């Protein structure tokens, strides 16, 4: 077994899919999730104009309209999260909630709380990089979504799937947490085919990101479809991968081993 | 196998301990996990008073000031992290702070962050209920040990334990956010065992936790030892259990089966 192989297996990745079929896939699994659970009436997402909130919102507002159907409980609902910090892409983000459709919208502005943050740590003589800074707000996010789900009965869905999971490129406890991963399988171009299939505007599937990485969505898709790669975009993956194993795995006990 | 059992085999409890022999597991534990990583120099950790902070916080410096001392290398630093809400157990943090002497000490007051979050949320006409702002701090408090990790090469230390694990009586990305558990396979009592033995004041290990739980820490601490408990607390833990299964495990995958 390679390492590439070792990948695939992990994060569950197909070679290729049925769009509709994985869409299927998708909405049964969060309505057998909400349906298990007495309490849980909605799920609670960030929606911020890219692909993979946009993608995971219309399963999840899907899942619950025909589950609120199925069970004429009127208390299953999507509910919307608009995050932006201060004066936010503000027109990708109001394609997305007409796509989408959302049951409810709500805005909580992140800034009072992110600003009061790095005014505490900066107080202190603690230098805030511009990175750091985007990690404060993505777990900034991620305390709004639960304080939401907190109150309405909630479940807050992550946008995690294959080709992020793989180079570990989320903010761990930011949006790294969630509770649900309706995406989790899915590279991004198998994610572009649901949308696609759901029948989404092409300005919300067609980067800053590949800059970052050093290497493409097109050569990360290639690999976890099992194809081959240039060798530095291979040794480039697998950097990301050892790196991020951390961001994989719970919290460090003395029992685990993947870090040494 | 019981429940019970099953457990125990997973929260790694041994119905007895040698504390100092744990004392030396973990330090030597929380070096090696340094020694690994390459460009990782501290360790960051709240220090509130209570139990767990000042024995995982003792035991994190005292791996630091040995690895410092092995290695030569003075950029190890222990950092001690108090994040009072406003104007705070001020006496016990104190105390726990002159038992650990840590290397550093810095001060981030949650409040203005806080009260941002929280009035943000408010003005999008959620309500917070006291529950839900006692999770909002929390996970505040998270942003802010991870900031001050990001900023000077550090690891968040946890302190979850056996005896919190159990009853998933930790915030979600919130005290259970962290990088690295010196605690995990202890009780409550064990944990107050190696405090004795590193020299503690009395006051640092000796409410409302148990009130909360519906059953005590001695029944707790009972129970992961193998040892018979009433059947009311008994099946007090295993409703906490069962509910908390979800803190337990990675965001829930379609591949997952532990919650069905
Ligand atoms: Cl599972």
């Amino acid at each position: 077994m390679t390492l590439q192989e070792e990948i695939i297996r992990q994060l569950g990745v197909k070679a290729s899919i049925d769009p509709q079929e994985e869409i299927r896939k998708t909405v049964d699994f969060l309505k057998a999730y909400l349906r298990k659970h007495s309490f849980l009436k909605t799920y609670v997402l960030g929606i911020s104009g890219g692909q993979d909130s946009t993608l995971a919102g219309k399963l999840a507002q899907m899942a619950i309209a025909e589950l609120r159907e199925e069970t004429s409980d009127q208390a299953y609902q999507f509910i919307a999260v608009r995050l932006p910090y201060g004066v936010q892409d503000e027109a990708d983000a109001q394609k997305a909630l007409a796509f989408i459709a959302p049951d409810q919208t709500l805005t909580i502005n992140i800034k009072a709380a992110v600003d009061g943050q790095v005014e505490a740590l900066q107080a202190a003589g603690v230098e805030i990089s511009d990175f750091n800074k985007g990690n404060i707000k993505a777990r900034q996010r991620m305390i709004s979504q639960y304080a939401i789900a907190g109150q309405m009965a909630g479940a807050v869905i992550g946008t995690d799937h294959a080709a992020e999971n793989i180079t570990g490129f989320f903010t761990k406890f930011g949006d790294g947490g969630a509770d649900i991963l309706p995406l989790f399988r899915l590279n991004k171009r198998q994610g572009k085919a649901l949308l696609k299939v759901l029948g989404a505007d092409a300005a919300l599937y067609e980067l800053a990101d590949e800059v970052a990485l050093g290497v493409t969505y097109q050569d990360i898709d290639d690999y976890l479809e099992g194809k081959l790669i240039s060798k530095v975009a291979q040794a480039t993956i697998e950097k990301w991968w050892h790196k991020g194993q951390h961001k994989r795995h719970l919290p460090i006990t003395i029992f685990a081993d993947f870090w040494k």
